[PDB]
């Protein structure tokens, strides 16, 4: 209801993401590997470094839980010869990913469903997870982690990679000026920007992924690699400001470039991280 409208009014178009965005308009942190990657060749170096973890042989399903525009089924079907089923709530993600996925020349099956993983009960290999808020942005964590390890094979394997937080206790130690200034900071990211979301902390991460039977070696944080993703974003959306102004408002604007150099600052204090975490069954590769 009122809560719902108010939120409404944080709905931004596609088009303004667009003016920010690189051509595959990938809205997750980018791999700089090597360092001089272009932010487009780096979010295609992410795709992979996601995919190199999953252990996929042909002929697998992969699940992509938060499939986007369809850039990591498209690479998974190309790259490792599988079958592909993609979870998205946005309408406009759904139309692009099942024309994305009937461009492909395969045999392989290509699914895109409009539901969220809390509907998805069908047996799948693996399963990839970026930066999903519609999916991993709104806890129950306990059941997300149970369902997971339930749809997988005794071989099984699943990526996560998402923005974090610290627990206050850990926030307060790098500095009691800082810890406010970062919560107030993460407040107006879950109000505005992902309005009703919750930032985890990657120790939930881990600990809810032991607790559902998975293997949880060391997260990778990306945190450097995010750093260069939101000063590229930044300057870009910047560069188009008229343009941006035009599709939405300067009040738009002025929000999307106070989150954009905002998380750059706070990732670059080490107030907010980025975990690519992987979770193995017991009967994992090894
Ligand atoms: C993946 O980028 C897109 C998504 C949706 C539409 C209508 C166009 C493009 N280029
Ligand atoms: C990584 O997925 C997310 C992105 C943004 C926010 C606020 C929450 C989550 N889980």
């Amino acid at each position: 209801t009122r809560f719902e409208d108010i939120q409404a009014h944080y709905d931004v178009s596609d088009d303004f993401f667009a003016l920010f965005q690189d051509p595959t308009r990938t809205y997750s942190c980018a791999y700089f590997e090597p360092p001089e990657l272009t932010l487009e060749e780096a979010q295609y170096a992410k795709v992979d470094l996601n995919l190199d973890k999953l252990d996929l042989k042909p002929g697998m399903t992969l699940l992509d839980i938060g499939c986007g525009w369809g850039t990591t089924m498209r690479r998974a079907v190309e790259r490792f010869d599988v079958n592909v089923i993609g979870l998205t709530l946005s309408k406009n993600q759904h139309a692009r990913c099942e024309q994305v996925l009937a461009s492909i020349d395969t045999n392989r099956s290509r699914q895109v469903l409009l539901q969220g993983w809390e509907d998805f009960a069908e047996p799948v290999d693996r399963i990839v997870s970026i930066e999903a808020f519609e999916h991993f942005g709104h806890e129950n964590y306990d059941d997300f982690f149970k369902r997971c390890f339930n749809i997988m094979p005794a071989d099984g394997r699943m990526t996560v990679q998402s923005s974090v937080s610290y627990h206050p206790y850990e926030m307060a130690a790098r500095g009691k000026k800082l810890s406010f200034e970062t919560a107030r900071f993460i407040k107006f990211i879950v109000t505005e920007i992902f309005p009703g979301g919750r930032l985890p902390s990657t120790e939930m991460m881990v600990e809810h992924g032991e607790k559902a039977g998975f293997t949880v070696p060391e997260p990778l944080s990306l945190r450097p690699h995010y750093i260069k993703t939101l000063r590229i974003w930044g300057d870009t959306l910047q560069s188009n400001k008229d343009k941006a102004i035009e599709v939405t408002s300067e009040e738009v604007y002025n929000r999307y470039m106070k989150y954009l150099r905002g998380c750059e600052h706070y990732f670059t204090d080490e107030m907010l991280d980025c975990s690519l975490v992987t979770y193995l069954k017991p009967g994992a590769a090894a």
